[PDB]
């Protein structure tokens, strides 16, 4: 019973809660999870599951390879006090090196291993060195005991009647009327509508009216939602005219609504918690010709967001079988679909029956994350999407958890294969269990539309993570919870006076001394364990939401450096926003790996643990673009052109290293101008850039720009100078950027159909205010969809020489609104 007790602290909800319930679908999923849990469980290696190997099977990049002298790579164990290096092959395993050499190599201060029968090549950790030039060092210790991983042992037309709406209390707006919009959908496609006759607005409303609609109870498809609105749109609810039996919904039922165009929320089965406060409703149920290829190739080729047009749909459909030889058409086709015909849906599945060419395609996941979202509702359909999924490697799942995370709330049901298949993947892998946890735990805190299908999903993976993990995941919780508190406490209290910064540290004190656990794993880097926090460099950020500067030390003794583990918690936004965000240009840069291309990016670790709330990697050797450039000449903006290369300069020893951070610069600059015009978030305030003393650029704060959503960019003058221009100029620089330029953004247009259902899933999941028609389709302008090479690389080139054109005009323009109030 303390199990369940101790799930529920870790869930921060309660799944065996049925307060909030119409049916036992939520509990239904907890008994059907069961068996998809055991299955995974029962069958991974003891030994790799407790030391997570991280790898990957795609080829070593050019980029790192000329990092590397000879077939030749130097490793530097250690034992003790004793200590050597080893000169390795790239192609060697883990094995060899060690008889070249029961132990295992053990990275040191991480709790990462180099095991398994993968070349040493073909490990992160190792890619990381070197593409950070940084040394491998590995301690030679025994393998975790794999014991800690332990587990707990028919013909009628359907119509609806419309009892009425009941409000406790109702705005004070007075005086409207209301009327209820019934529609059955499926996908986001409405299949029929009914309207009742408009009434006063009273906090009762009674109609006793039968909607009868036009389509058929047998005509009705799984997963079709009844979808009930509200108009004066004030509120919205749905119920599942079928059930998770297979049952047609039928009865009394009273649905607390949600009070408010493509925004998930609205996709929902889940009532209203708030029952005092929401409105209720009360409702009872009881050859091809040359041409016509041609035509259909074209519209085959189209981008996700190109519409079908009437005619579009019926030739896809008459030619399905056509179109089934072309796994790309199948998004379009599955929308060609008459869903509200049985008839049709049954020829659907025959047609889904002769799955050859699609069960042997190459896996597309821009194609396969189409069929998985809000246009999808069919679990036949969706299924095969999932199936393409069983085929990524736990390397490549990391890179879309986030956005798969976010998928399953495009899901009809609380069961269905893409709820398993996380949950078996999570269970397979250490790392991707760890961040399913956080990304579920995320939702399950802010999200009263789906914290209760998360919470189902999240209570799966608890249940077989391990007894190891579920202490972790405690510690972690623990502590966040803790700093939370005080970060809102300190909150509460411009300058930083000494009576807050005595107070936070004195806050800090109160809690390490015999409160806070004594360690604890980094929430954005698993690997990492944090120790005892360093009070003395912990302060309140001069920042108008009062973020927490939090560094610890690390846990791990083995730890070579004795830099800090820094930490930012911040409360006042929502950082999933930022998660997203971050997410995507982890993206980008695999993206870009795939052409052998290394824009510099720095994806700082984010993770969203509360409400408005979370924690930020801290980069080291990190400071603001503004700052740089306040040091010069503060309370005015007066920007000069030349402070930056002067920063570098300082920063950088020797002036070689100098030359490497201009070079860091450029590649840095310019895989972020190109990152950030693609996804229309590029205009930021300099105070929002950040840049290494090793030259490496970055943007931060993603959700303050998203929260409050005229240059193409930012790619001010300043930086032009760390290039060796000015004005009416060129270099041997600016080319080079220049250069990089047309080249990052040319290899994105090479995967557009996956940035783009990625950034449409990001604003219907993550933004709720950018999710209109307009808002999402402006990353088919920005990636130039359908256009010659040569168009789009001036298209681009034009945007650089737009933003030489204004300089600092925008910059000084933020300078009025942001740091004064104009
Ligand atoms: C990721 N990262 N690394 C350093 C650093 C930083 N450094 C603070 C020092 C800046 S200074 C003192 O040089 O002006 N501030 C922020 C940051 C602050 C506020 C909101 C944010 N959202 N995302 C990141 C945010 N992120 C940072």
């Amino acid at each position: 019973q303390a199990f369940q007790r101790q799930l529920t602290a870790l869930i921060g909800y309660d799944v065996t809660d049925v307060s909030n319930v119409h049916d036992d679908e939520l509990e239904f999923t907890r008994r059907g999870l069961v068996t998809p849990r055991m299955a995974e469980v029962a069958s991974r290696d003891p030994k790799l599951y407790a030391m997570h190997p991280w790898v990957t099977s795609k080829p070593l990049p050019e980029y790192l390879w000329k990092k590397i002298a000879n077939n030749c790579i130097f490793i530097v164990i250690h034992r003790s006090t004793t200590s050597q290096t080893i000169k390795v092959s790239p192609d060697d395993t883990p094995g060899a090196i060690l008889q070249s050499f029961d132990f295992v190599l053990r990275v040191c201060g991480r709790d990462e291993y180099l095991v398994g029968e993968t070349p040493i090549k073909n490990f992160q950790w190792v890619r990381h060195c070197l593409k950070n030039g940084e040394e491998i060092h590995v301690v030679l210790d025994t393998p975790p005991d794999p014991a800690l991983d332990e587990v707990r042992k028919c013909d009628r037309k359907f119509r609806v009647k419309i009892r009425g709406i009941d409000i406790p209390v109702l705005p004070r707006n007075t005086d409207l009327t209301v009327f209820v919009e019934a529609n059955i959908q499926h996908g986001q496609q409405v299949l029929c509508q009914r309207r009742t006759s408009p009434k006063p607005f009273t906090e009762e409303v009674l109609w006793n009216v039968w909607l009868e609609f036009s389509i058929k109870i047998k005509d009705l498809p799984k997963g079709a939602l009844l979808n009930l609105q509200i108009y004066c749109l004030l509120y919205y609810v749905n119920l599942l005219l079928i059930d998770h039996r297979f049952l047609l919904r039928r009865g009394e039922y009273v649905l607390h609504m949600w009070q408010i165009s493509f925004n998930a929320d609205k996709l929902t089965s889940a009532t209203n918690p708030d029952k005092e406060n929401s409105m209720s409703i009360s409702i009872l149920l009881d050859e091809m010709p040359n041409q016509l290829r041609k035509q259909l190739e074209a519209i085959i080729a189209t981008d996700p967001l190109n519409p079908l047009t009437a005619e579009d749909k019926e030739l896809l459909w008459h030619f399905r079988y056509e179109s089934l030889k072309h796994p790309k058409a199948y998004p379009k086709l599955f929308s060609s679909v008459k869903w509200g015909q049985q008839e049709i849906v049954a020829k659907t599945y025959q047609l889904l029956a002769r799955r050859e060419v699609w069960d042997q395609s190459a896996l597309d996941v821009g194609l396969t994350m189409q069929l998985l979202d809000c246009n999808f509702s069919d679990e036949n359909v969706r299924a095969i999407a999932v199936q393409k999924l069983e085929s990524l490697e736990d390397d490549d799942v990391l890179h879309y958890l986030l956005q798969l995370v976010q998928a399953v709330k495009f899901e009809p049901y609380h069961d269905s294969a893409l709820a398993r298949f996380l949950l078996k993947r999570g269970l397979r892998n250490k790392r991707i269990g760890h961040f399913l946890f956080w990304f579920l735990r995320s939702e399950i805190a802010q999200s009263r539309h789906y914290q209760q299908r998360f919470a189902v999903i999240l209570e799966a993976y608890l249940r077989g993570c391990g007894t190891a993990m579920l202490h972790d995941f405690t510690q972690q919780v623990q502590v966040i919870e803790m700093l939370q508190k005080v970060t809102l406490d300190i909150k509460s209290l411009y300058d930083v006076s000494s009576q807050v910064i005595s107070q936070l540290k004195q806050k800090l004190e109160n809690l390490q001394n015999s409160q806070l656990p004594e360690s604890f794993r980094v929430p954005y880097d698993p690997g990492l364990k944090a120790g005892a926090l360093a009070i003395e460099k912990c302060k309140v950020m001069a920042s108008k939401k009062k973020p927490l500067w939090l560094e610890f030390k690390c846990a791990d003794p083995t730890a070579l450096s004795n830099e800090t583990i820094g930490i930012i918690f911040k409360h006042g936004d929502d950082l999933r926003q930022d998660m997203l965000i971050l997410q995507i240009l982890r993206i980008m840069e695999s993206i870009w790996e795939t052409e052998s291309l290394d824009l510099c990016l720095l994806p700082y670790g984010c993770i969203s643990t509360g409400d408005k709330i979370g924690m930020i990697e801290i980069v080291k050797d990190a400071t603001t673009i503004a700052k740089i450039q306040q040091s010069t000449v503060g309370n005015t903006g007066a920007f000069k052109d030349e402070v930056l290369n002067h920063w570098l300069k300082e920063k950088s020893p020797t002036e070689e290293k100098f030359q490497a951070a201009v070079e860091r610069f450029v590649y840095s600059c310019a895989g972020y101008c190109v990152a950030t015009f693609v996804l229309g978030i590029g205009d930021r305030h300099n105070d929002n850039i950040m840049i290494t003393e090793t030259g490496n650029l970055f943007h931060i704060d993603f959700g303050h720009i998203l929260g409050n959503y005229r240059v193409p960019f930012v790619l001010t003058p300043d930086f032009l100078f760390v290039m060796g221009t000015s004005g009416k100029k060129t270099s041997p620089h600016f080319q080079k950027f220049q250069d990089i330029c047309v080249k990052a953004y040319l290899a994105l247009r090479h995967h557009t159909n996956l940035l783009i259902i990625l950034f449409s899933m990001m604003l219907m999941t993550g933004m709720p205010q950018l999710t209109s028609k307009e808002d999402i389709e402006y990353i088919r302008d920005a990636l130039t969809v359908g256009k010659n090479e040569e168009d789009a690389k001036k298209y681009f080139l034009d945007q650089i020489e737009v933003c030489r054109d204004k300089g600092w005009t925008v910059q000084f323009n933020w300078f009025l609104h942001l740091v004064l109030g104009i």
